[PDB]
């Protein structure tokens, strides 16, 4: 019983100001797990989409800007695909565009400048040894919807120049999931 | 965003005993509302099924028997399709079948054998006038799915033949319904 | 070294009387192991079936009735298949047949019927996350034929009404396996 | 329940030197039973192959010499099919090569050297008459699997040249077989 | 961004002398893990590779003999293909060739003969189940290579015929590897 | 063993203001070495990237600006590709622009655009008598990857014409290379 459909959550992220001359680059992760798209059901049934199973095709992340078209110190960025819970570590002012010659890059252009990405992302089944799945349709995984326990996928780390002001973005994550067997419960009232 | 699902329900119903020697039915009618099949759901999506709009499309009403086959005093009744909230009138022993001259008359053979009827039902609009739409699936009229004042559908009555030993059966129904317009609320937690 | 073969088994399941006048049923679940089904072996050869892999391909399922034909008080129930080690709690006499509204579900006329299941089972690899992979012949896992740790297959789940009298069952497992690399071992005498 | 496979088998066949001066050759026979490749098995299965009958299709010995290539007093023997189990005497020095004019000889040459045979041996079903089929896979026998008692099967004897020094060989035997009726047993544990 | 490349390495095997009279065999096991392939690197690239993912598609083992042509007292050995982590246990003097039986088992000549083996490994995902998958390029799991912790790649056993004499092997694995996402890191000096 | 990648580096530069009214022009160079982009290996291997021999493909100098739209003063400049290491000597304030009758010459609007310029470098063999090859992918030259004395490349000169306010740019350079001769050195630890 295949249900295709679409989720979306939005929150926000901020750049902080720095005093530093240097081009610098701030570093920070992004995971994405179901429970924060999906709330929990009421009764007996365990979450409020009726299904058993589910398995996630497409991730739509968009970065819209807060910030002014007349701002400026503008810079430029990059943001990558990371498909293995094993990103580089979180920095406020590295002195490097870590993201940059990775094969999934894309331009960040900052700070008024809409940011879009769209690929499958991979779950993690084992951080010790991080092993994933080929794009295949076909093939991928069904995984349970657990009750409040869902693991964490994962596929987006940023990389953002500072800058003197402060650079905020309003992020809204886009799930395109496939659910399986109907499993909707009704007892007598 | 159509979905088309299937949802059912259980119950009984029994045609008690008489000692009447002569052949007497049993005279009952049969509605169909969505709240018997589908709960309430829980936070801000007031129903389980995530949707705003619904039509019915089909109903199938299964008389399962609870008798044995060894029973006798068997008898022959009849099942209508009453499409405007206007049946007969309950009885317990009336001298004639009334449903059995009807357009939409099937024999139900008694008390062991089994009795399907698969037909389109019609929502309770106006009870004063009881007007109703021919079937058209591109031109059905479409319902809100109330939190917990869904209007009755009706389209079912029958009329059972007595006999010396109780008739029970155990009434399965389904109904097959379209869904629109998907409408998961997804707060903070 | 394919071997593609069959191997059978067979054990009872009561569902006992209950002075419950409402409809109520039964619910149990189903694993399947093979260890069950293949006896540990002799000597060098820790088997009875001198293979290394093995991978099962299907399982039947058959309920083959206790009961005779003119018992009454008969039922309806539902059988699903449930691919992942997260049943419906077992229960001795539930309001509502949970099994009902599942993709999966095949109606189980009681007492005196028969019932088959013809599926394809899948293995417990995490009952953490509880993964498996869909239908395919050419991409399914092989697993170790251990010597006494094989690990469990699931994949149903039963739903059976309640009755006064005690509804008994011979239910036959068979398990179409796919074995491979030959390992016999010939040591002298 | 057909299952064609290969056993093996592997032992030690040595040929001491001699004193004489004249061509002397060494005369052996080699049988095959199957109770030396195929071990007993464990509990109610009584063989660690499980079925019931088998039939010999070929038979493949390998003589792999121990010695050196640097070896002198090189010489020549032969090796032929012999379906009866009535063989030449078994001797130490004999003046003449008994098996040179048969019309299944194969050349020997010694020491250091490769032989091959592939054939289809015949079983022993009556010493006294020494009766057997022609070649023939359709109408060829189906024995049965005995627990300790299976019949000699037979097809080579050789003669080899004496020497100066001690000729060490490895016999590899590898047969081709074909078993049928899977005959597996599952007593509870 | 693919690269497929190939790595060596170079080690040695001994089977060591005894003065047993009968046919023994020697069995020993070999596991393949890239860090023995592949050094450490320096600096903000942890390996020498600049590669984030890996997976091994052939391995080639080579025994290149150390002992010369005329050396006696030959023998003949298996070498098994085993993807699982569970091997014959290592022995010094085995009465039989646990591996001659298997599918995958090709003949070793000994003392002074080549012998390779070209075969695709698999992964120790998990050692208590013990699952892998078969051949499929376009399906083939790709692990993250790790700083100091990769995965052992499993897939050969072998049993070597002793001897009066040592025998001695040069041992070259080579894995034929597929990158995935070069991930070099370029920090300003 | 040939290996087309990307390398890429980021840096700044600023045309410094002035209070001269006329339009003057600030000139400066730009030189490629892949030292700037290939950091020291570690180890065995001098180099990240295990590689004997170069040759730089193209090269994209991207000038992504600093300043905001809102900026005036806006002016118009040029950027020429120079193969031969005798640039236009680098002047603050020149009366004209020297680059713009070249044959290369691509206009810089000013100062909040951006400008790209894609071209084919040379190596400085020999500063003397500056002789370089004509584009042919085929016959172009490979050079060696040092360990820290490569020959710098160049082609790329600029004009930016002054204005009362800092122009400031952050300058992208990626240069497409080849590599060849895969040279990993793998010793043990
Ligand atoms: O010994 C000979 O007579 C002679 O042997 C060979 O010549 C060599 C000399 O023997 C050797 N000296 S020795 O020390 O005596 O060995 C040296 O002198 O060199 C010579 C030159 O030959 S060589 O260069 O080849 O060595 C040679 O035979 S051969 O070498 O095998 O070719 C022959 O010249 C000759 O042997 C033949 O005759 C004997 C004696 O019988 S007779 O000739 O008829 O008188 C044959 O013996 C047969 O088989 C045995 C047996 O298999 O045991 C007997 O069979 C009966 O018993 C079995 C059961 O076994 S038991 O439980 O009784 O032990 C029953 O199941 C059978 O049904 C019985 N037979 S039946 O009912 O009559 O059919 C019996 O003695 C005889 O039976 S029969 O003849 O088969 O019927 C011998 O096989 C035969 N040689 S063969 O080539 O045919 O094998």
């Amino acid at each position: 019983g295949i249900f295709n459909t679409r989720l979306s959550r939005t929150f926000g992220y901020t750049i902080k100001r720095t005093t530093v001359k240097t081009p610098s680059w701030a570093v920070d992760m992004m995971r994405f797990n179901i429970n924060d798209f999906l709330p929990p059901g009421g009764g007996s049934n365990p979450r409020s989409v009726p299904f058993e199973y589910y398995r996630i095709r497409k991730v739509k992340v968009e970065f819209w800007p807060c910030s002014p078209i007349t701002q400026g110190d503008r810079g430029v960025g990059s943001s990558a695909v990371i498909l293995d819970d094993n990103f580089v570590t979180k920095a406020t002012a590295l002195t490097y565009d870590p993201y940059v010659n990775y094969s999934s890059r894309h331009t960040i252009t900052q700070p008024f400048s809409y940011h879009s990405r769209y690929f499958t992302p991979k779950p993690v089944l084992d951080s010790t040894i991080d092993y994933f799945q080929p794009n295949n349709k076909r093939n991928q995984l069904w995984l349970r919807l657990q009750t409040a326990g869902n693991v964490d996928h994962v596929g987006l780390g940023t990389a953002f120049e500072n800058s003197i002001y402060d650079q905020e973005y309003n992020i809204r994550v886009t799930m395109y999931v496939q659910f399986r067997e109907f499993n909707l419960k009704d007892p007598p009232l």
